[PDB]
């Protein structure tokens, strides 16, 4: 089984104990570590994003001297990068070719073992170009490998939303040219629903609305397989973060009315999002409810409501992905796990280690 | 009568059924269609904003082959663009001249019939420069007529807020050089009021302050006329969108207390704003109330409250603009109308078509 | 002793609607001893530069004040929150880039008639601490090398956090205090919305403590802590805000520590949820209840589900009395554009809060 772990560059800028650097990662935690995100220069070439990315690349590859089988990948794109730019590059043969050719020298220069594609998200007019890009990256990596080196890995972060998949992805085509698929099986329940909901339920709940039937881990996985992704290619995404809501009234059950995003956490400073280490604090004095159908916990206290992942639900999701014979787990993200052991004494990365243990 | 219809470039990026492209426009819906927004390059020259604006210019002008009387305009500026850049350009003779000269070749190259000025918004130090810019554009369009030409049209989006008008506009001066004025008679009630209010009331309601009397369609129209805008130049802005609030308590009347913006819609994803196609969804299970004085509806459901436009209120506003002998209606925006017939089986553009029918 | 009244104002305040628009020529020339312009940028060539296209003309409106008060000092503040820490980390940690900046400072200031530089690195983290020190030292040295007959040495100040953790993380206080003419202590904005309860953002002292409110987040602790860490009282300026921090209440409970549903509703002119200028607070108080904290020595105001902790004349005067007892160099004010600079609150009372501070310093 693969355990593919994302972490973010911007997590370094959080205050105090929230600041995350790659040298805080246990070298044997993950099989693959992905650095998010790289940019693309105006000359259409893969490049760093922050002024100091090189030094973090160095801190990341120094890990591989302590675990020589550890693989690192660089993720290009991300939400901030936007779809517009990828549409601009991929749909133009010269811009796309400049990028494809720019990828491998960069990765080798900084000691990376592969590229992760984070085009969030291709629209209908981009679908085929998306395919082409992947093919052309795969071809290029095939043409680039030499003796003494291992062929560059190619992965892609794909949406777990049915509509996004139908709109953007030619699944059967791209799955053949990707070493693995990072399935983003989380963040399923936006605040536009106007009710509380868990953002990463394993199965559908008691309700059977249009939005309810598709927005769960099981449907996304089975749908990806039905569309021609190989189970051996699929990595099931598991979040370390919770999605939160401010309650409109005393009702705090699943489906209760909300007045907006949850109050931001002290360190992540993003309304509606909580890192696991912020959730640990939140749980003191809170009610934890375990969803029978969805197999995941939410916790509530005062007018705050957060759906999240703990050790148990993470282990159960690993059991699910094993029954489905998936390639393993993908984790977003290490910097949102309790990486410093704040929650429990000397338990570093409790969620990711729980995933690793359940995979063994 | 003119029916001048705005649509936005960024509406193309909305998910699913929300994605809007100009080829979805019925060619006989509007007399004029305005593309928002164009940018200005660092060399002070009119330019595209998105990498693919050119292809949407094509989608838009190919409409004129199906309705040869249709006029298109390109709107430069917009809220994101900001006032600063316009202050920098307009107050400097060289930069302003570079822009002014750049406009006509650009518009002709892409098949546009005119330019719309969307300086949101000029402050006191800009007022005269604003005038100058308009004059110099008009002069240039006067100088540019050819054999197979119609003179380029020049319009401007002007605020309907009294203070913005007194601060930024020399109305009597600029009205002489503008073919029409797109009066932004909507978005009158910011969340700073701390109570619910309709964002486009036709007349003032029962409540009185100082800016209660000014913040309605009637006052803005009559004020623009009193300041020397010609009724034949004034287009009365009519919104296809609602402005929404989250209610602080069970009180849901006009003037009820709020805790913030309304919850965002699924497709528009902007707290406080709902497209008409999202409002149709919202009305299912909601109570609709029609304001007697203000002549417009608001709807309430749970802790959500939205003031909006429907067929009836839109028709009544057309009747109003006819009594005042205005040049016609301006619509913001086509992408916020139910352009795909989600509300009622293939009734495309119900609000805009209601306006068109009411002009006859 | 003699006291400094150091007053910040912001460049972006000019862009606010209507009566909220602020330009430096609205400043009374004798209000303040020092006026600080926020913020300057740093060009990609690592050189001090303007931020807005029209900064030069506002520099002129600002120095035109000094002809009417010839003892008035102006400083240009570089950095700010929008500027971010990343850029300062990039510049300060590299000897070539840092030297280019240091050398660029003085010619710029002289070109535009400024009497000094204010450093607004918000905020240096642990790996930046020493580089921060070096930068300050190297600026001071450079200003020392730049003085000639007929001119007075450039002033060097720094905006420093009043938060304990930020201070421990970023600042070598005893070292940098020796190379700074004064420290602008940011003794405000103490209570972020992440607390999930109401709190005053600039309490003078700790209140009747429950576990939710820490010991550190008040003016007294920050001042005494800075002194304990080797800042000289004669170097410390105690920051006093003209703005309030606001919350939307989750329920009818409206006292200190009450539950909230988010930031306060934005003001009409400042347009920033959670923040209200004093002139917006004046309007807000109409129909509101004003509550005065006994221990914290500051007011909060309540109306409907809105809750705002702020400063009025009384609390500002009392804070000046406090800073005098501690023998501080004087007061720092953030910010003039957030004071009632046009006299909206009371007829012909321009800058009521800052003038209250000035009067109390005399």
């Amino acid at each position: 089984y693969k355990l593919v772990c994302y972490f973010t560059s911007w997590s370094q800028y959080r205050e105090g104990v929230g600041s995350f650097l790659p040298d805080a990662i246990q070298p044997f935690l993950c099989t693959h570590i992905i650095y998010s995100f790289a940019n693309i220069s105006s000359d259409n070439m893969l490049s760093t994003w922050e002024w100091n990315d090189e030094s973090n690349y160095d801190k990341l590859n120094k890990l591989k001297t302590r675990n020589t089988n550890l693989k690192t990948l660089l993720s290009v794109g991300g939400w901030k990068f936007g779809g517009k730019r990828f549409s601009e590059i991929a749909s133009n043969t010269e811009r796309r070719t400049a990028f494809v050719r720019s990828v491998a020298p960069f990765l080798r220069s900084y000691g990376f073992d592969g590229l992760d594609l984070a085009w969030l998200y291709p629209r209908l007019r981009d679908k085929q170009y998306f395919s082409t890009l992947i093919k052309e990256l795969n071809a290029e990596f095939t043409k680039e490998v030499q003796p003494g080196r291992e062929k560059l890995l190619l992965s892609a972060a794909l949406s777990a939303g049915k509509v996004a998949i139908d709109t953007g992805y030619d699944i059967a085509q791209i799955a053949q040219h990707l070493d693995f698929i990072n399935l983003m099986t989380y963040d399923f329940h936006g605040v536009w629903r106007q009710i509380t909901g868990h953002h990463s339920p394993l199965f559908q709940g008691q309700k059977d609305t249009r939005f309810d039937r598709y927005s769960n881990v099981n449907y996304a996985v089975q749908y990806m397989i039905r569309l021609g992704a190989q189970a051996s290619k699929l990595l099931m995404g598991i979040p370390t973060f919770g999605k939160s809501f401010t309650l409109a009234s005393s009702e705090n059950q699943l489906g209760a009315p909300i007045s907006g995003e949850g109050l931001p956490g002290r360190f992540t400073k993003e309304a509606g999002t909580l890192a696991y280490y912020e959730i640990c604090d939140f749980l003191k004095g809170a009610e934890v409810h375990r969803l029978s159908n969805e197999k995941v916990p939410f916790a509530t206290k005062g007018n705050q409501w957060v759906g999240y992942e703990d050790k148990e639900s993470v282990k159960n999701k690993v059991r699910f992905l094993k029954e489905k014979k998936l390639a393993g787990a993908m984790v977003w993200a290490l910097d949102l796990d309790d990486f410093q052991g704040t929650c429990q004494p000397k338990e570093f990365f409790p969620l990711t280690n729980a995933i690793k243990d359940a995979l063994a």
